[PDB]
């Protein structure tokens, strides 16, 4: 395909005999006057799952349900590219937002290094990045969103590959409520002076920014203002759309795009269906 799916693995372990890692570190990555808290852990892998940039993993956390069973599994994007954050092939890392009354947010933040945890899969198979090392990818995420993002772009700016030497067009719009809640400013800071001319970098903070209009700067609202430069990116062979995040934020962007699209005299509905057949418009949003 279009995508990197080279002998991809899925499910090579499953919620009855996980994959049992071990935290080696969890930092709370949010500031303390935060609205909440996102937490960025790593553990180890041992090389024993083989995923890859857009993957996520399965995470069983430790406990019991109301009718005495093992708790259900919960999804987490890889935070972390292929060889991850040590470049060793041998760790795992993920991005959790701590959600109130919530298991396995709370579990995963609460994890001590040495403390196992129980991971399955690797699961996905939508967000993966696409083989072409002169695409236009268009990254759009909020919050724990990033997390693909952030393994997409190490892959691509922080990593060495003779198999994968991007230059291409990498743009980034990351949604936040505040600048506390910013994830890897500094990772993305460092790759914008590092690559210029292929990295593009955008943040959206609702509660603090403002528009001309005066309107919260909301993901959708910080594109708008390339809303032109955009649309003509979505029309060319090599541009390849990412969005993920919180389930809200497609209303949203669809919004704002089915504006552009009346322009010229297209419904977006079905051209974004037009972009999904051709792998060009991918979404992984969640609840
Ligand atoms: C593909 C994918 C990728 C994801 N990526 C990330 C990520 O990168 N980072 C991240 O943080 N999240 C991610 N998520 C979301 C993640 O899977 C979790 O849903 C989230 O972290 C919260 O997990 P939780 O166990 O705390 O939620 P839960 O504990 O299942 O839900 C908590 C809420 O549900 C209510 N609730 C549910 N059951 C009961 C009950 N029986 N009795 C009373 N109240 C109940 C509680 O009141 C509480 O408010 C992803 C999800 C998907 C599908």
């Amino acid at each position: 395909s279009k995508k990197q799916d080279e002998n991809i693995v899925v499910n090579k372990f499953k919620p009855k005999e996980p994959y049992v890692g071990r935290c080696l570190l969890n930092t709370k990555i949010t500031g303390d006057d935060a609205p909440g808290e996102t937490w960025h852990m790593v553990f180890s892998t041992e090389g024993e799952v083989p995923y890859r940039e857009g993957q996520s993993i399965g995470i069983v956390p430790d406990g019991i349900d109301k009718n005495g069973k093992p708790h259900k599994l919960r999804l987490y994007s890889i935070a972390s590219s292929a060889i991850g954050d040590f470049g060793d092939s041998k760790t795992v890392s993920l991005c959790v937002k701590r959600v109130p009354d919530g298991v396995c947010s709370n579990f995963l933040c609460d994890l001590k290094p040495g403390s196992e945890v129980k991971i399955t899969g690797p699961v996905g198979k939508e967000m993966l990045m696409p083989k072409d090392p002169n695409a236009t990818v268009i990254m759009l995420g909020t919050g724990t969103g990033i997390a693909p993002f952030r393994s997409f772009l190490w892959k691509m700016f922080f990593e060495k590959h003779e198999d994968y030497q991007f230059n291409g067009l990498a743009w980034l719009f990351l949604g936040v409520p505040t600048s506390s809640s910013l994830l890897y400013k500094e990772e993305f800071e460092k790759m914008k002076e590092k690559a210029p001319e292929n990295f593009r970098l955008d943040f959206a903070v609702s509660r603090e920014q403002v528009n001309d209009k005066g309107e919260k700067m909301y993901i959708q609202t910080r594109m708008a203002q390339y809303a032109e430069e955009l649309w003509e990116l979505l029309k060319k062979d090599n541009t390849f759309v990412y969005m993920c995040g919180l389930k809200g934020m497609e209303k949203g962007i669809d919004d704002i795009m089915v504006s552009l699209a009346a322009k010229d005299g297209i419904d977006w509905i079905e051209y974004k269906r037009t972009l999904k057949k051709a792998e060009q418009w991918n979404v992984e949003v969640y609840w």
